[PDB]
């Protein structure tokens, strides 16, 4: 078993595949988990989503590396047996965008907040091929997100980073908060180095308000949690201002 | 204000002093907190203890670095102004033993598990001046812990590492679990790279049985917790075996 220093542990039903772990969250939704070995600290898990929509698949976030991301695509091709229509990445850091080149090499169209694409090169990340823009209330502008099917993209405001976005899965009770949301029992908000400490709490609550019925909250570095992940995250953030 | 990626956040009553934070836990006990800043990840907090016993100060664990540990010694001189009679470190890892040269520069007698001193070179730590040895029941051999006063040293068995030790403070309701014990809301056992997965659970419970009077459990990367820390640590460790 892989036992990360940060991240959920193996559970019955989890599928180990090379260095990756996949957990089915719904008939048409899987969490992909990849691991970064921090010397002297141990492994750090990062979680993203794989969504089946009819005859195709949609991906949220890359793995930490290109190699790991290639393995995710292999898994999709081999266990799900459907083509990836597109990927959305939720901000310009390694755990969410470190595997962009593997997507592009595989000929997959990629999308990110325009601001994520603007920051990407400053973060040593490859930008997505397309830019998402957002309305004043945070919802993605449809014209910039063609054929996203059930991926419902929402920009909650600056929080973990200025550019972080979130994704609800339509036709399910799942919403993905990426690195913005921490688990309901977290003692910290993780890396606040690029954080907007003034607006974090409002952006966390905005996410909750955007996906009001979502009962299963998926996040980057813990196992799927209740809505208490959103409200605890917001409480922790309240103590920043 | 320091907001660590890993570790408890600052609270009312905390004292900021240089790059460190100090927090009084009892009339004669303080917790020291130092931070290791990791590029692209943020700071990791590590906690140790400062004990005033009669007419001297006893230190448990160094800070991450020499410079940080020298700052602890300067805080002690300022706030308490009694000699530091000795320091004990709770195993041979950077967060617990990284600042040993600072203690030696200041002429302070240092103590560690013999095994910790033996491991120190491989771990890139400086070995303490003196080696503690233990009885088969885990209690320190008193002849190797001269002048420890209220510091009751217990080797609980292997867990976080082969060499981890723990310390109870006689006359207080405080015991120190170091990196062995995680808080009652912890999602993982932290870094398991050196851990004894078979024996961790029993070692955690042996710690609790060694210090039944300890109402306040102090640990390396969380704020002080109730005894539920011990229970919860043990039950997490149960899942490794
Ligand atoms: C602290 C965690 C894991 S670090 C990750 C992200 N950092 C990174 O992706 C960064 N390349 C990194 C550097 C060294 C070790 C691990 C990761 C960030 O800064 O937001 N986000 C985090 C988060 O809080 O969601
Ligand atoms: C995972 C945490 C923080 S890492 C710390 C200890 N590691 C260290 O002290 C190590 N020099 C280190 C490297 C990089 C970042 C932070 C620390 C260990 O391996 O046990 N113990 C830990 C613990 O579980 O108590
Ligand atoms: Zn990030
Ligand atoms: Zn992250
Ligand atoms: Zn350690
Ligand atoms: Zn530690």
């Amino acid at each position: 078993e892989i036992r990360p220093t940060i991240g959920q542990q193996m559970e019955t039903g989890d599928q180990r595949f090379g260095d990756l772990v996949f957990r089915q969250l719904a008939p048409n939704v899987w969490q992909h988990t990849s691991y970064l070995d921090m010397p002297g600290f141990g492994a750090v898990a990062s979680n993203g989503l794989i969504v089946r929509d009819g005859g195709r698949v949609l991906v949220v976030d890359t793995a930490w590396t290109d190699d790991q991301t290639a393995q995710i695509l292999n898994w999709i091709k081999q266990e799900i047996n459907l083509p990836v229509a597109l990927a959305v990445v939720t901000h310009a850091h390694q755990d969410k965008m470190g595997g962009m080149d593997a997507l592009h090499a595989a000929g997959i169209a990629t999308y990110a907040n325009a601001l994520s694409n603007q920051l990407a090169p400053q973060e040593g990340m490859v930008a997505a091929q397309h830019s998402l823009t957002f309305a004043a209330n945070g919802w993605v502008e449809p014209a910039t997100a063609p054929n996203f099917g059930p991926l419902k993209v929402f920009y909650p405001g600056p929080g973990h980073t200025s550019d972080n976005i979130t994704v609800g899965i339509d036709g399910t009770d799942i919403a993905f908060g990426g690195c913005l949301i921490k688990d309901s029992k977290a003692k910290s908000l993780g890396n606040l180095g690029d954080a907007d400490t003034e607006h974090y709490a409002a952006s966390a609550r905005a996410f909750g308000a955007a996906f009001p019925k979502a009962s299963m909250i998926v996040m980057s570095h813990s196992a799927p949690d209740s809505r208490a992940a959103i409200t605890h995250t917001a409480r922790m953030a309240d103590k920043l201002r």
